[PDB]
Parts: structure tokens; sequence; C-alpha cells
RNA sequence: CUGACUGGGGCCUGUAGAGCACUGAUAGGGCUAGGGGGCCCACCAGCCUACCAAACCCUGUCAAACUCCGAAGGGUCCCAG
RNA sequence: AAGUCUGGGCUAAGUGGUAAAGGAUGUGGCGCCGCGAAGACAGCCAGGAGGUGGCUUAGAAGCAGCCAUCCUUUAAAGAG
RNA sequence: CCUAAGGUAGCGAAAUUCCUUGUCGGGUAAGUUCCGACCUGCACGAAAAGCGUAACGACCGGAGCGCUGUCUCGGCGAGGG
RNA sequence: CGCCUCCUAAAAGGUAACGGAGGCGCCCAAAGGUCCCCUCAGGCGGGACGGAAAUCCGCCGGAGAGCGCAAGGGUAGAAGG
RNA sequence: CGAUCAACGGAUAAAAGUUACCCCGGGGAUAACAGGCUGAUCUCCCCCGAGCGUCCACAGCGGCGGGGAGGUUUGGCACCUCGAUGUCGGCUCGUCGCAUCCUGGGGCUGAAGAAGGUCCCAAGGGUUGGGCUGUUCGCCCAUUAAAGCGGCACGCGAGCUG
RNA sequence: AGCGCCGGCCAACUCCGUGCCAGCAGCCGCGGUAAUACGGAGGGCGCGAGCGUUACCCGGAUUCACUGGGCGUAAAGGGC
RNA sequence: UGAAACUCAAAGGAAUUGACGGGGGCCCGCACAAGCGGUGGAGCAUGUGGUUUAAUUCGAAGCAACGCGAAGAACCUUACCAGGCCUUGACAUGCUAGGGAACCCGGGUGAAAGCCUGGGGUGCCCCGCGAGGGGAGCCCUAGCACAGGUGCUGCAUGGC
RNA sequence: GGCGACACACGUGCUACAAUGCCCACUACAAAGCGAUGCCACCCGGCAACGGGGAGCUAAUCGCAAAAAGGUGGGCCCAGUUCGGAUUGGGGUCUGCAACCCGACCCCAUGAAGCCGGAAUCGCUAGUAAUCGCGGAUCAGCCAUGCCGCGGUGAAUACG
RNA sequence: CCGAGGGUAGGGCCCGUGACUGGGGCGAAGUCGUAACAAGGUAGCUGUACCGGAAGGUGCGGCUGGAU
RNA sequence: GUAAAAUGCUAAU
RNA sequence: GGCGCGUUAACAAAGCGGUUAUGUAGCGGAUUGCAAAUCCGUCUAGUCCGGUUCGACUCCGGAACGCGCCUCCA
């Protein structure tokens, strides 16, 4: 939670190459407020364009708390411009998306043989006296989940169970790998949504040198400040729209 | 008469045990290169530490291929039964 | 086949006549301090209180976890 | 990077799939077999032919109807012993 | 799978296991014979370039160096230079 | 003088495989089944009491470690049997153990009642029918007071099956 | 006394708010910080115990053409 | 032989003015060619991106932004930053209250600004030799209407 | 205080890398402009920057004024040098209230890179290019090597 | 006898639905190339055939709705 | 019969 | 489990007892209205532990991870 290291990504949305360029934009104005905040950034997957810009960049906000300051930028943010990219001198409106996620742990994985139950029998095919009589085959069975692994590979019911504890275990890992993906998903959806021209949590007008936080009402017009890094007033108007959220009824 | 076995006497040995002098291992303490941290400075060096610890020293130990030591026995020759 | 032989002791479990960590007012024999008619030990008969609690905590206010356990009437009363 | 060149069409858990009773669908009250699919094919593949194919089979799978002493679960009777 | 070294091997010699650890299948024309001369490793201090360590000086230092190559024995009152 | 005659006391100057088409002579000197010894593996029971359980170590649990029992599993060993000890599963027929699945009798419970948990005593009797697969094993359907776990050459082929 | 409408078609316009949001929409389109096109207000236009919408039929559609259409290149001559 | 769902607000024909062509033709320019001196390397000057900074004010962006706005940044310039003052204000008009001033020399205190200060001297008609009483430049405090803004929009504009 | 920052990168220039050159001495020929807290003749002190004197001129009259390349004479001898003048130390001059950040200039010392510049790239067709000095604007002084001007000397080549 | 209808068996047509699968329409941004419109940088288009990640390429014959 | 080195540029009247 | 092979920078991949590998990328410049392509330059390394040697990415020994092969007669 809050107080927990935090991973920004940014991706570009509807624009193309002016996209990945406004993302490029969110990119500096992230780093250079995160050494006002004494914060340690590093780059994890980065994507860039010829043209200067990132169809995605992925890094890290390393520091005590940085999931409480970052997380109000998850959203869609809107640029309205005119683009280096533009020749007839228009403007146009352009999306970048960013998702912010807190840094969990890459936790081990282990059995534990209390809900395992191992079965031993005999085995199929050839053999002769050997596998007529002889305990060979092994079942490993996950008790609070069901899912079984048998292993009837080698002759030793010691290099089946072995075996087929690994795979038992290999298994349950990627039931547990996917969930967790999952649940990564939805999440970032919640965040990212579409990434379309609506869905907007703030707007850098260009040519108005306006930056607009829609969902408190606040505006500046320090854009060169606000894309320089300067960001921490927009956060306090939010922070105090928190506390005026908590109102109890 | 030289035999097994036995009495005396000389010489050879590195085990049992023990030991730490060598080769290694080794707990803690002392002292003390170097590292971590470290208040501070790179104008130049200092200072701190209930951190990790080289060497050295103290107490306490470990070893088939370690021995400053070291039996009981064993081997061999001589004289005698 | 030859002692229901003699003398001293232990065991009550048929232990003897099939086993370990560990557990035990089993029993017998030694020790070593300690308290005792300055009336001990056991029971009984009293008192065993007061600032009333220091953190935590809506009460945890003698009678939760945490921080240390000052003192009065004294023959004594631990904020237990 | 390497090879002489890096498996084409078509087919695929198969008379071939180890993990495997893979997974999904169908059938059953319930289906490690069966049929239809999927394709990370351990280890299909083009005349040691590839994929299909009406008709044929005392070949080998799976299912239903009919009917039953196969069975619940056995009883009685006959004749040769 | 032959050969060498150490241990196992129970203090003479010898002594097994698909027991524990290593090495040999070369080399040297001097790394051989003799005579003569010389003495190490390491530590502290000192010294342009020059450092942990190149060469030079002092003191301490019985052998822990060296002996082509594995190990053991041996060894400066030399087998070392 | 010519030897990795290095399988290094060196068969020839000169030499690889396969047999489930197989054969003879031998061995329980030696493997596969079963027994035996052992019990690492397996199963069961304890000791310790860190910690869990709002509170409270011990209702139910038991870190790190420690001691055993059993002789169902997998091994180790190679002791009777290689002039033969027929080997999986099913069927049929049972019998025994008890570390008890149900039924009977109890103690504790974090037992209000009903219903459970856990441990103790108890082996008299009981412990169903089906789908899949050769299966043992396991999963599943429908029930049940319950749908126990083992020994008997993994009981039983001069009893059947195959 | 109410209901529809006031970008064009189509009769009826200005101010604030909003800022591709909120919304309008029968078609062409409106809205991204000076919107007669969104919402309100004032003002206007149309009907009036009604005003609008939705569904459906004919019309406009000579767009199934008898009245009253077409086929070189727009759809359209059959390969002969 | 020959559909439908769904979907679009058009799909089309011919012709016009353009623009474009790695189409043609005919021309031209230091456009190439033909020449001569350079730039790119070096050191410095200057402008700029970038980084940095409390701030390193801002505008200029291919040719046609970059010794460009700037034909002169130590202060001033100066629009930026830090700290100290200012409240009809440095300036403009007009309106009411205390004054009634105009102007010129000083005093503290402060980095200065500013804040608190202490000396004095007026016009016009007059009632006038009256105490002096008014209209009376301008000046200072109470309030006003107000000013001030290199704050934004060169995508609302003029001008250049 | 900043606008003048400095791991870096680009544009525009300046100065060079040398003998058809550098140096010293002496000796010539311009044009355009500017000049009253203004230009400064001339004289002295100072190596010099400058200072103190101090004529003349609202200026075809007085001054800024030396033009420079050039010429004659002598020197350097092919070397990172008598080429190059960056960097740094020290001692001073002037402006200005005030030169730490952050001015210009003078003298002494220090004497770096640089040996003609990769891919690439700019200008110029005649008094042009190249080379050489001069003045002005802004302006207290100046970071101007920039800008706008002015004359001196004076080419090569254009088939196409 | 016929006979409502009930039952048995086999056909026809239609609707809904189905693991998976085939392409199609749409999209203010993605990945790969650049086939077509200029001689579109190999004139295009065409029926058919074979091949290739993809547009497409190539063979055979045809068309001009092709350039100079 | 001729005679091309050379790919690409989203989205706001 | 046995046996063989391997670990190198951003990636893929070599040689070698003493020594800028290489290709593509990345980085600075050039060219282009811009991007690619192209052109001039530029470069980061040998898994861990222990030995040999004056000297180890290179040789020997072990660890860890990966790949290939085998695991048969009951
Ligand atoms: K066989
Ligand atoms: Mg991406
Ligand atoms: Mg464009
Ligand atoms: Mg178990
Ligand atoms: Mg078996
Ligand atoms: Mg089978
Ligand atoms: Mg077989
Ligand atoms: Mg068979
Ligand atoms: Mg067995
Ligand atoms: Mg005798
Ligand atoms: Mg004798
Ligand atoms: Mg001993
Ligand atoms: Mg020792
Ligand atoms: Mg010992
Ligand atoms: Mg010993
Ligand atoms: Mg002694
Ligand atoms: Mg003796
Ligand atoms: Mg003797
Ligand atoms: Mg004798
Ligand atoms: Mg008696
Ligand atoms: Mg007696
Ligand atoms: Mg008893
Ligand atoms: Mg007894
Ligand atoms: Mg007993
Ligand atoms: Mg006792
Ligand atoms: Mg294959
Ligand atoms: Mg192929
Ligand atoms: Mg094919
Ligand atoms: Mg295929
Ligand atoms: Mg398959
Ligand atoms: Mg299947
Ligand atoms: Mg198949
Ligand atoms: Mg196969
Ligand atoms: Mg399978
Ligand atoms: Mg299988
Ligand atoms: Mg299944
Ligand atoms: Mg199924
Ligand atoms: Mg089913
Ligand atoms: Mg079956
Ligand atoms: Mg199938
Ligand atoms: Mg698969
Ligand atoms: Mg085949
Ligand atoms: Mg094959
Ligand atoms: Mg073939
Ligand atoms: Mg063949
Ligand atoms: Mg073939
Ligand atoms: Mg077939
Ligand atoms: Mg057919
Ligand atoms: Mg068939
Ligand atoms: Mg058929
Ligand atoms: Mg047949
Ligand atoms: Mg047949
Ligand atoms: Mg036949
Ligand atoms: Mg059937
Ligand atoms: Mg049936
Ligand atoms: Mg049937
Ligand atoms: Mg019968
Ligand atoms: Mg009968
Ligand atoms: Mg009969
Ligand atoms: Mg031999
Ligand atoms: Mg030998
Ligand atoms: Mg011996
Ligand atoms: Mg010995
Ligand atoms: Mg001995
Ligand atoms: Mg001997
Ligand atoms: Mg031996
Ligand atoms: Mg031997
Ligand atoms: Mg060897
Ligand atoms: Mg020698
Ligand atoms: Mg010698
Ligand atoms: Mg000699
Ligand atoms: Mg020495
Ligand atoms: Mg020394
Ligand atoms: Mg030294
Ligand atoms: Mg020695
Ligand atoms: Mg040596
Ligand atoms: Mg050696
Ligand atoms: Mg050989
Ligand atoms: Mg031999
Ligand atoms: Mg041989
Ligand atoms: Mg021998
Ligand atoms: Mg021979
Ligand atoms: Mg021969
Ligand atoms: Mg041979
Ligand atoms: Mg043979
Ligand atoms: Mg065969
Ligand atoms: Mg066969
Ligand atoms: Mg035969
Ligand atoms: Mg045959
Ligand atoms: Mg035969
Ligand atoms: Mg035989
Ligand atoms: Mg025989
Ligand atoms: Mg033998
Ligand atoms: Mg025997
Ligand atoms: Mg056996
Ligand atoms: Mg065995
Ligand atoms: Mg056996
Ligand atoms: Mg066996
Ligand atoms: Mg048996
Ligand atoms: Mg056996
Ligand atoms: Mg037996
Ligand atoms: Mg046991
Ligand atoms: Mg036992
Ligand atoms: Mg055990
Ligand atoms: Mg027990
Ligand atoms: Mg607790
Ligand atoms: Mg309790
Ligand atoms: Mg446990
Ligand atoms: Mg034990
Ligand atoms: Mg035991
Ligand atoms: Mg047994
Ligand atoms: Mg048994
Ligand atoms: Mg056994
Ligand atoms: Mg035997
Ligand atoms: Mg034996
Ligand atoms: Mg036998
Ligand atoms: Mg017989
Ligand atoms: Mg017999
Ligand atoms: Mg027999
Ligand atoms: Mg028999
Ligand atoms: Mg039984
Ligand atoms: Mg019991
Ligand atoms: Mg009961
Ligand atoms: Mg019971
Ligand atoms: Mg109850
Ligand atoms: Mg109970
Ligand atoms: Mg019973
Ligand atoms: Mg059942
Ligand atoms: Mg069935
Ligand atoms: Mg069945
Ligand atoms: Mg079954
Ligand atoms: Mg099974
Ligand atoms: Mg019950
Ligand atoms: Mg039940
Ligand atoms: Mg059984
Ligand atoms: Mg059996
Ligand atoms: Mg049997
Ligand atoms: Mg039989
Ligand atoms: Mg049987
Ligand atoms: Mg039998
Ligand atoms: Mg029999
Ligand atoms: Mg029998
Ligand atoms: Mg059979
Ligand atoms: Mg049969
Ligand atoms: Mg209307
Ligand atoms: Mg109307
Ligand atoms: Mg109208
Ligand atoms: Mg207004
Ligand atoms: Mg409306
Ligand atoms: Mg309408
Ligand atoms: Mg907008
Ligand atoms: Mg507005
Ligand atoms: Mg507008
Ligand atoms: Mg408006
Ligand atoms: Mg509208
Ligand atoms: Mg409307
Ligand atoms: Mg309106
Ligand atoms: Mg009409
Ligand atoms: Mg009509
Ligand atoms: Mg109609
Ligand atoms: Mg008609
Ligand atoms: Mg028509
Ligand atoms: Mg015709
Ligand atoms: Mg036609
Ligand atoms: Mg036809
Ligand atoms: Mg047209
Ligand atoms: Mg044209
Ligand atoms: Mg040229
Ligand atoms: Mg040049
Ligand atoms: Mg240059
Ligand atoms: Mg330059
Ligand atoms: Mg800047
Ligand atoms: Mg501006
Ligand atoms: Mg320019
Ligand atoms: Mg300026
Ligand atoms: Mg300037
Ligand atoms: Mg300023
Ligand atoms: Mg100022
Ligand atoms: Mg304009
Ligand atoms: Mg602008
Ligand atoms: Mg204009
Ligand atoms: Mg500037
Ligand atoms: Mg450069
Ligand atoms: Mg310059
Ligand atoms: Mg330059
Ligand atoms: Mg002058
Ligand atoms: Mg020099
Ligand atoms: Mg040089
Ligand atoms: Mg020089
Ligand atoms: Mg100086
Ligand atoms: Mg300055
Ligand atoms: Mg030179
Ligand atoms: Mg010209
Ligand atoms: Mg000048
Ligand atoms: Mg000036
Ligand atoms: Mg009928
Ligand atoms: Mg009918
Ligand atoms: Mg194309
Ligand atoms: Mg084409
Ligand atoms: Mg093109
Ligand atoms: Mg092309
Ligand atoms: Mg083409
Ligand atoms: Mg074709
Ligand atoms: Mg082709
Ligand atoms: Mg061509
Ligand atoms: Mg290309
Ligand atoms: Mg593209
Ligand atoms: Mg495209
Ligand atoms: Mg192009
Ligand atoms: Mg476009
Ligand atoms: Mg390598
Ligand atoms: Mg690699
Ligand atoms: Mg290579
Ligand atoms: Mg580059
Ligand atoms: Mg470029
Ligand atoms: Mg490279
Ligand atoms: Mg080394
Ligand atoms: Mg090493
Ligand atoms: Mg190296
Ligand atoms: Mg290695
Ligand atoms: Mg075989």
């Amino acid at each position: 939670m809050d107080e927990r290291d935090a991973i920004v990504e940014i991706r570009a949305g509807t624009g193309g190459e002016e996209a990945a360029l406004f993302a490029r934009d969110l990119f500096n104005m992230y780093l250079r407020f995160a050494e006002e905040m004494g914060f340690e950034t590093e780059v994890l997957d980065s994507h860039p364009t010829d043209l200067g810009g990132f169809s995605k960049v992925v890094f890290e906000v390393r520091g005590p708390g940085a999931y409480g300051t970052f997380k109000y930028e998850s959203g869609v943010h809107r640029v309205q411009r005119v683009p280096v990219t533009e020749t007839q001198g228009r403007i146009h409106t352009s999306t970048a998306t960013v998702a912010v996620l807190p840094k969990a742990e890459e936790e081990d994985f282990a059995l534990n043989m209390d809900e395992i139950r191992i079965d031993v029998m005999r085995a199929s095919g050839p053999g002769g006296q050997g596998v007529n009589t002889t305990d060979s085959a092994v079942r490993v069975v996950h008790l609070p989940t069901g899912i079984m692994v048998t292993c009837q590979d080698s002759r030793s019911q010691i290099k089946n169970r072995e075996k087929a504890l690994m795979i038992l275990r290999s298994r349950l890992l990627e039931m547990k790998r996917a969930e967790e993906a999952e649940r990564l998903r939805k999440t970032r959806l919640a965040q990212i949504g579409t990434g379309e021209r609506s869905e907007k949590i703030r707007t850098y007008n260009f040519p108005q040198s306006r930056v607009t936080d829609h969902r408190i009402g606040f505006t500046t017009h320090d854009l060169e400040g606000v894309l320089s890094g300067h960001l921490t007033p927009i956060l306090e108007a939010l922070k105090r729209a928190d506390q005026e959220r908590q109102l109890a009824a």
C-alpha cells in the first residue's frame, strides 16, 4: 500500500507517433518529480520510437511512501497541441495512459506435505515378474484442490515419487501465477481502460498553457512547471478532496 | 639338538593414549592491517561503532592421509632351558 | 540325577520370564542444607488494606499485552 | 549462429502422446474406453507413400433396440456317468 | 586394468574392498664428474623513477626456502646457489 | 633398433554385431517371485513446549530438535529352493489381528440443545449397488448405522478364470 | 392554459454557463474557452384543451415508369 | 442459378480550373559543370539545444530560428530569483473631510527603499492699516470613482 | 543575485597552423565619416596603458590621423620555431557611486592546442572573389572577432 | 364395415441451439511491407494455372479502360 | 526496339 | 542417477597461457522537410568456490544452471 515502492507503466494511447511523444513527456515529468521527493527511479522495460518517444516505458519509484503519492496519476491523460508530426498547423487531441501498481513479492513456492497424499500401486505395461508385484506407480494428490499427478516413468517408487512431486508443484505454481496475472489484468483495465479521448483524468492544453484535473476541478497554468515535475500542487488538491470525500454520513 | 614355547640381554618401530611445537580445523575474549557502516569532508585529513573480520596474543578444543611426545606389545640376533 | 541346605539383605511387579527417550508422593538405604515450643509443617480462625492503578486502552480501573514495581497506619497488606 | 538443406500440402493425445484419465464438447444417474474438436506432434508427413473413399470383412473399438439363467439367485426336471 | 606417493595397515615385514586422496608413460649435454667458493624463506627500518612484490643497505631470522615435474622421506656440517 | 603387445606376464601376422526362431552343458556358487535377516524407506505412537488459539502453551493444535514400536510399501543383503517354490487382478471360500468405519460404554471440549471435535475401553456382529479401466489403486453416481485398515507364500490356479 | 419549435430544409435571436465534457440528432451535421445547433434565461414563431413523440399505410418516389424510366463509358445486351 | 443478416451516406459517370509526376517539349538562375577562396578538425568569440540552478526572464524553429528581437545586461537596463518595504500607488482625470498648503535646507533609523522626523516661506480680488476672513496655483493625510499589469490568447486583431 | 552556470551537442564567426611568411627600423598613396561635460593638436612625467599641462576648432579652416597592405634596408633558416597566442601568476591604467560574481586596456612572466582538417559542406562571373586597413551607429566603459558602411591592391574560369 | 383418436416403425420440411471453425462488416492509434492511382518507378486490367508471411509474383492467351 | 537506384508521412474546417 | 557438451558484453556467437574477435544493435556526427536505408566514427566482456603457473576468459578440480543421450532382462 501507500508506503511500499510502486511501478508506473506508461503506455501510448490514441495519437500514434504523437501519443508516444506525449508519453515521453509524461515520463520525464515523473522522473523529475521523484528527484524532488528524494525518490529513486530505475527503468525495467522501455520501448522507444525512432522519433524520440516510447510506445511503452515501465519504471519503478524506489523510496518510502511511493505508492502514496503516484497513485493519483493512474488514468488517461489527454494532450491537445499542434504536433511536431503535423504539417498543416492543426491542433490534434491525443492520449497516453499511466498505470501505477505496488511492487509485490516474488514469494517462494513449496509444498505443504500435510495437504498432499501419496498413493502407491502396481504399474501398467511390460515388466514380467517385476511389474506384477512391485509398487512402483505413484499418485500425488493435492488435497485442498484435488489435482493429481501420477508417475510410473521408471521402475523405482522413489524416483517416480520425486518426479511426481516436482510436476505437482510446478503445476500448482502456474495455477498461482495465473490468478495473480488475472488480478494484475482486471486492475490494469480498471486504471487504463480503452485509453480513449474521453475517460480522461487530466488535460494538458499547450495552446492555453493549461493543465486541468477534471476529477476535482483544480487547474494551474504552470504547464512548463507541471511538465518539468512540479506536480505537488495538484497532488495536494486531490489529497484535500480525498479527505472531504471522507465525511461521516 | 638345531624346533615350537620360555628366561636374560642388545638393537629396530610411531599404533593405543595423549598433545598442539608443525599442516589444517576451531568457540569466545584481547589487541589490531583491511573492508561495512560512519558524523562529517575531496580544498587535505580526521573521528566514531554493541558491524564483517587478516595477523598476533589469551582461555577452551578437534584430525586416518597432523605429531613437541609416546607406551603395553611386536620383530630380529646372541647365550641358556 | 543331586539341598524344598545355612546365614544377611532386597523385590509385591509373576518384576524374575524380551525394549528407549522421558514421566512418577512405588519401596528400602545413604547423604546435604533448612524451619521448629525465638511454638515449626498441615488444617482452622483472622487481617490481607490504602494514592486506585504508570502504557494500552470507550471499562482492561489489585484481578490483559507493556515501563518501572515508590510509599502509610506497620505485626502485616505485592498498584498483586 | 549452424547445416548438404532446415518438414511443404495434408493430418494430428493418432494401431503413433511420455507427462495423460491433456483440455473443451457429446453420449451415461455416473464414461481411464468411445465419438467430435483444439494443437507445446516426448517421438505424423507425402510410393518403408500423405489425406480421403462407396462396396466388402468369422479383423479390432464404442452405443442403442429386441431378447434372454449372463446376472440379482437360485429352483426343479431328463438322460450318460 | 601397468607404474609411483600418502592413508587405511592394528609402532618389524606384508596385508583387502567398484575404500579416502594424488601423480607417471617425461626430462637434462648439464639438471652429469671433480675441485673450489657461497647460504635461504620471511619480518621491521632505510632508499630517484619503483608499486604488495624489480634492484641496493642495515638488523632480526635453524630453516618454515630451495631441491625440473605428485607425494613422502631426506637435506644448509648441502642433496640448495 | 622397430611394442598405448596401455586388457601393460604381452592367445593370431590378421577380427564386429544380433537372436522374442533359438539350442546343449551347468548354478540356487548368481538376478527376477515368495519366504528369511535388516528396517534406511513406509505406517503408527511418544518426549520437549517455541508458538497458535481475542484472553489462555496443552479444547483443538506443536517451530527447532529428541526416543521408539510395527514388519503392509520401496530398498539393502544373497541364506533354503534354478534334476521348477506358477507369477497381476477377478471369482469362490473364509479365518485372524486391532493402530476401530459403524453399533455399545466412557473422560475432556472453545459441550446451551441438536450436532460435532479429541482421547480412552471394546474385535460380538456388521461393513450396499452401480459407471470408467485388465487393473490393484483412484475418481464418479445413488444410497447407508457404516460404506474400516491390515496378516494369512501381497491367503486361496492338484478350486475356477486368463 | 397548456404543448411543440426558433443552425439549413422551416416561421421564429440574443445574453450567460459549459469547453469533443455535459449533451442535441429526421438528414447535412452541432459541441475541443466569444456555440442563433448543448442547458437555462429573456425574447420570438406555431397551434391551442390540447401539443408532441413512437409504430404503421399512401404520398412526395416518373425510385417497378400502363398513364410515366432505362441498358457505349453511371446498375444494366445473354460469348455466338 | 443466386439470396439474407449486418453496415455505409454514399458508391458512381462525364467534363472544368488547379496541383503533382522517378511524362514530354522549349526556356532560365553561381543550379550543376569550369574555376578560386573557405566551413566541417584546433584555440578563442558569439548565438542555440541540453543539462544545471532559488532564478539561470522571455520570443525566435528546416530553407525563410541559431553575431536573430539586443544599433552596447556590473547597478540601472530587467521582464527572473531571494530577502526588505508599498497601498487612489511611479502616472492619469474628476468628487467630497482635516488641512489649507506652494518650495528650499537639515535629524534620526535602515543595505537602500521605507518608517518615524524639525526648520521655516505663497500667488487673485478684496473686508484691507482689524484680529486677519474668505475665493486662490499647488501640496499633504480621510475616503472615493480609479489607476497599474513584459499575466494569457500573433488560432480573436491593426500596423510593420 | 541571476540573465555570463558546464558532463555535453549544433549554427555563425575570429585567430592560426607559416618563408609568396614572421620581425625590427626607416619611407609612401585613400575614401567615408565623427567631433562643445565634444575632438584633441603641441609640450612634459611615465617602458606603456595613461597622467598633468595645454593651443585650435560651434568647424573643406582646428582635431580624431598612424591609413594598412605597399616600398627600401637589415634580421630569423624550416624547428611546434622570432610560427601560433590560448591558459595561468604578478604588478599597474581608466570609466563609473560601485568592476567578487562580471568590464576594458597596459607591462612582466607562463607560451597550450594547432603540421591545413573524416563523411560532408558554403560563397563568388570583374573591380567580382581573395587579401588590406579606415569610419560610424548604440555608447560612462565595454566583453565588436558582430552590424552598417568606406577606399586600397586585384585574379582564375564558364566547353557546355 | 367405416370410424375420433391412441400405439408402433420409417421418411420429408422447418425453427431454435452447439465444443470448435470459416471468412465478412465496422475502428479519429498498432505491427509488416508498398500492390494500385503519374510510364506509380517492372503500363494496367483480365480468365486460368502454379507459387509465396502479406499485399502480390510468374507462366499462357485476351483487352485498351495504356504511356511516350 | 525503346529508356527509371531508392520505402514511408496516423489522428481536430 | 550415469555419460558427453556448454556458461563470454545489449543480443547471437568465436579464437587464444600474455593480444580492441565478429555481425546486428546502442552511442556522436553526416545526409534528408522528417523517418528509414545509406555514409564517417565509436564499444561493454568472460557464473561461483579451490588449485597450477611469473601470468588463467583460456589449463586442472569441484559447485550451480542448461542442452544431448541412456535407464535394459526378468
Ligand atoms: K531375451
Ligand atoms: Mg510495446
Ligand atoms: Mg503529414
Ligand atoms: Mg501419511
Ligand atoms: Mg508395477
Ligand atoms: Mg492397458
Ligand atoms: Mg521386453
Ligand atoms: Mg507383447
Ligand atoms: Mg520386489
Ligand atoms: Mg638343546
Ligand atoms: Mg630359536
Ligand atoms: Mg587417538
Ligand atoms: Mg595445531
Ligand atoms: Mg585427537
Ligand atoms: Mg595418529
Ligand atoms: Mg619427553
Ligand atoms: Mg620379542
Ligand atoms: Mg627381544
Ligand atoms: Mg639351545
Ligand atoms: Mg529354605
Ligand atoms: Mg551359618
Ligand atoms: Mg505391572
Ligand atoms: Mg512372569
Ligand atoms: Mg512381564
Ligand atoms: Mg529410587
Ligand atoms: Mg518432427
Ligand atoms: Mg518448403
Ligand atoms: Mg505444395
Ligand atoms: Mg503443417
Ligand atoms: Mg494432438
Ligand atoms: Mg481424448
Ligand atoms: Mg491421426
Ligand atoms: Mg509418435
Ligand atoms: Mg496419453
Ligand atoms: Mg499412458
Ligand atoms: Mg476423466
Ligand atoms: Mg469428457
Ligand atoms: Mg459429457
Ligand atoms: Mg468396456
Ligand atoms: Mg478422437
Ligand atoms: Mg498442448
Ligand atoms: Mg509413417
Ligand atoms: Mg519417419
Ligand atoms: Mg519424396
Ligand atoms: Mg523406403
Ligand atoms: Mg520414401
Ligand atoms: Mg486414414
Ligand atoms: Mg468419392
Ligand atoms: Mg472406409
Ligand atoms: Mg467405406
Ligand atoms: Mg476381410
Ligand atoms: Mg475377417
Ligand atoms: Mg475373405
Ligand atoms: Mg452395445
Ligand atoms: Mg441396451
Ligand atoms: Mg439390450
Ligand atoms: Mg444356471
Ligand atoms: Mg441339477
Ligand atoms: Mg439324471
Ligand atoms: Mg594383470
Ligand atoms: Mg608400467
Ligand atoms: Mg606396518
Ligand atoms: Mg604405515
Ligand atoms: Mg603390526
Ligand atoms: Mg622380507
Ligand atoms: Mg587395495
Ligand atoms: Mg593387491
Ligand atoms: Mg589418472
Ligand atoms: Mg637433477
Ligand atoms: Mg644437482
Ligand atoms: Mg661443475
Ligand atoms: Mg629478505
Ligand atoms: Mg621495504
Ligand atoms: Mg620497496
Ligand atoms: Mg622443505
Ligand atoms: Mg618451481
Ligand atoms: Mg606437478
Ligand atoms: Mg590403446
Ligand atoms: Mg591381460
Ligand atoms: Mg590383445
Ligand atoms: Mg607383477
Ligand atoms: Mg602375437
Ligand atoms: Mg607383424
Ligand atoms: Mg584382438
Ligand atoms: Mg555369432
Ligand atoms: Mg523378434
Ligand atoms: Mg515379433
Ligand atoms: Mg520355428
Ligand atoms: Mg520371425
Ligand atoms: Mg535346436
Ligand atoms: Mg538348458
Ligand atoms: Mg543341464
Ligand atoms: Mg563367481
Ligand atoms: Mg550355498
Ligand atoms: Mg535372488
Ligand atoms: Mg534387487
Ligand atoms: Mg528375487
Ligand atoms: Mg529383488
Ligand atoms: Mg509366493
Ligand atoms: Mg527378494
Ligand atoms: Mg520358501
Ligand atoms: Mg523400526
Ligand atoms: Mg525393528
Ligand atoms: Mg525408519
Ligand atoms: Mg509409543
Ligand atoms: Mg497469544
Ligand atoms: Mg486455556
Ligand atoms: Mg511438526
Ligand atoms: Mg530416532
Ligand atoms: Mg524404531
Ligand atoms: Mg514379512
Ligand atoms: Mg513381507
Ligand atoms: Mg524385503
Ligand atoms: Mg543364495
Ligand atoms: Mg557371502
Ligand atoms: Mg528357481
Ligand atoms: Mg524330480
Ligand atoms: Mg524335486
Ligand atoms: Mg518338477
Ligand atoms: Mg513340484
Ligand atoms: Mg481378510
Ligand atoms: Mg485399542
Ligand atoms: Mg457410543
Ligand atoms: Mg464409538
Ligand atoms: Mg450434545
Ligand atoms: Mg466423546
Ligand atoms: Mg468386532
Ligand atoms: Mg461400493
Ligand atoms: Mg454400460
Ligand atoms: Mg466395473
Ligand atoms: Mg476399477
Ligand atoms: Mg490407476
Ligand atoms: Mg451416525
Ligand atoms: Mg457418512
Ligand atoms: Mg489381498
Ligand atoms: Mg498371492
Ligand atoms: Mg493366488
Ligand atoms: Mg490353472
Ligand atoms: Mg490367480
Ligand atoms: Mg494351490
Ligand atoms: Mg499345485
Ligand atoms: Mg500345490
Ligand atoms: Mg492373454
Ligand atoms: Mg483368451
Ligand atoms: Mg414544430
Ligand atoms: Mg413546417
Ligand atoms: Mg427562418
Ligand atoms: Mg457583456
Ligand atoms: Mg431539444
Ligand atoms: Mg423529424
Ligand atoms: Mg478539448
Ligand atoms: Mg468561458
Ligand atoms: Mg470557437
Ligand atoms: Mg457561449
Ligand atoms: Mg442540435
Ligand atoms: Mg435543432
Ligand atoms: Mg439554445
Ligand atoms: Mg409535393
Ligand atoms: Mg408510384
Ligand atoms: Mg414512402
Ligand atoms: Mg413504360
Ligand atoms: Mg433511369
Ligand atoms: Mg455482343
Ligand atoms: Mg456482360
Ligand atoms: Mg454461358
Ligand atoms: Mg472522371
Ligand atoms: Mg505539368
Ligand atoms: Mg562546384
Ligand atoms: Mg581548407
Ligand atoms: Mg573548418
Ligand atoms: Mg569550430
Ligand atoms: Mg535555457
Ligand atoms: Mg509572449
Ligand atoms: Mg538563417
Ligand atoms: Mg542586449
Ligand atoms: Mg553586445
Ligand atoms: Mg536586473
Ligand atoms: Mg533591480
Ligand atoms: Mg496571423
Ligand atoms: Mg507563438
Ligand atoms: Mg497581422
Ligand atoms: Mg542573452
Ligand atoms: Mg563539433
Ligand atoms: Mg565571432
Ligand atoms: Mg566554426
Ligand atoms: Mg579613431
Ligand atoms: Mg612550444
Ligand atoms: Mg603536437
Ligand atoms: Mg614560439
Ligand atoms: Mg593578471
Ligand atoms: Mg565586472
Ligand atoms: Mg612546418
Ligand atoms: Mg550573376
Ligand atoms: Mg571596425
Ligand atoms: Mg563605445
Ligand atoms: Mg384411421
Ligand atoms: Mg393415426
Ligand atoms: Mg505500389
Ligand atoms: Mg504491378
Ligand atoms: Mg514512392
Ligand atoms: Mg517498385
Ligand atoms: Mg508497377
Ligand atoms: Mg495472370
Ligand atoms: Mg515466382
Ligand atoms: Mg523499365
Ligand atoms: Mg527500398
Ligand atoms: Mg509503416
Ligand atoms: Mg501506411
Ligand atoms: Mg518519397
Ligand atoms: Mg495526410
Ligand atoms: Mg568460449
Ligand atoms: Mg550470450
Ligand atoms: Mg563464427
Ligand atoms: Mg548514429
Ligand atoms: Mg537523421
Ligand atoms: Mg562491435
Ligand atoms: Mg591464478
Ligand atoms: Mg583462478
Ligand atoms: Mg586478461
Ligand atoms: Mg571448469
Ligand atoms: Mg536383451
